[PDB]
């Protein structure tokens, strides 16, 4: 139940959405999961990852396989955007910690 950042990114070819309830709950889980990964990163790493798109994609893709849920392409891109917003806030809190 861990994620491998060494797997390359694959095109999501599913165009059948999961329900909003499943999508939101998934995003909740993806949020905390990448938060824990990001918080364990070193200082210089969290600087290069906060806005790293490929990093969030690899996370959304891994999490889909592991949780055996298949988002649609559109849902996967929306989930990545969401993880971005979340990471920015995690990072904000970390920076003010450091202060
Ligand atoms: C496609 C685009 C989609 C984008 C969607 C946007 C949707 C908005 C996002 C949902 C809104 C929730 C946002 C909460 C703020 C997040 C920023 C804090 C994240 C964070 O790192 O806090 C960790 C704990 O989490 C926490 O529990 C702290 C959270 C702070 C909550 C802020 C208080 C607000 C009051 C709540 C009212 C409810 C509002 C009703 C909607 C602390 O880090 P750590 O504990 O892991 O460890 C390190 C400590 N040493």
């Amino acid at each position: 139940n861990k994620i491998n950042l060494n797997k390359p990114i694959i095109e999501n070819k599913n165009n059948v959405d999961v329900s909003i309830k499943r999508y939101n709950n998934f995003v909740d889980i993806a949020r905390l999961s990448i938060q824990k990964h990001f918080e364990h990163l070193s200082n210089d790493q969290k600087d290069s990852h906060v806005n790293n798109m490929e990093y969030m994609q690899k996370f959304v893709q891994g999490l889909q396989e592991n949780r055996n849920i298949s988002l649609s392409k559109y849902q996967e891109n929306k989930a990545v955007m969401d993880l971005k917003y979340h990471l920015q806030k995690v990072y904000a809190n970390y920076l003010s910690q450091e202060e």
